[PDB]
């Protein structure tokens, strides 16, 4: 188990543009395109994106490097950030797939927003961070998802993703 191992299974992959759980325009490994109802505004973002005349579709080969760079630009932001950095370094190898996790998810802005559960984190109190995550939309909208990455804060084993 790895980052993108981890969340190859919790994104899936989807080679035609689809509507994630929010309803969002997106394509790949949860590659998001646009938050724009417009159908026609997502395959514009796709071909810019990719750099050919896609028709909305694209290969296995061109999801994986979106991927490739979705999750880099996950982690640079966590480093960037002032608040996710020093929970990031504190965290164990295991853990730290988990923030990357949350991060691709929902974006820096949103997970740095969980403010008591970052400090939880860092404290090493794990099952407090469990319970005080699962308070959150996040956890209501997506559970199973949630509960595999606060799993994975919880034990710090890849567990939940076995
Ligand atoms: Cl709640
Ligand atoms: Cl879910």
């Amino acid at each position: 188990m790895n980052p993108f191992e981890m969340l190859r299974i919790d994104e899936g992959l989807r080679l035609k543009i689809y509507k994630d759980t929010e309803g969002y325009y997106t394509i790949g490994i949860g590659h998001l395109l646009t938050k724009s109802p417009s159908l026609n505004a997502a395959k514009s973002e796709l071909d810019k994106a990719i750099g050919r005349n896609c028709n909305g579709v694209i290969t296995k080969d061109e999801a994986e490097k979106l991927f490739n760079q979705d999750v880099d630009a996950a982690v640079r932001g966590i480093l960037r950030n002032a608040k996710l950095k020093p929970v990031y370094d504190s965290l164990d190898a295991v853990r730290r797939c988990a923030l990357i996790n949350m991060v691709f998810q929902m974006g820096e802005t949103g997970v740095a927003g969980f403010t008591n559960s970052l400090r939880m984190l860092q404290q090493k109190r794990w099952d407090e961070a469990a319970v005080n995550l699962a308070k959150s939309r996040w956890y209501n909208q997506t559970p199973n998802r949630a509960k595999r990455v606060i799993t994975t804060f919880r034990t710090g084993t890849w567990d939940a993703y076995k």
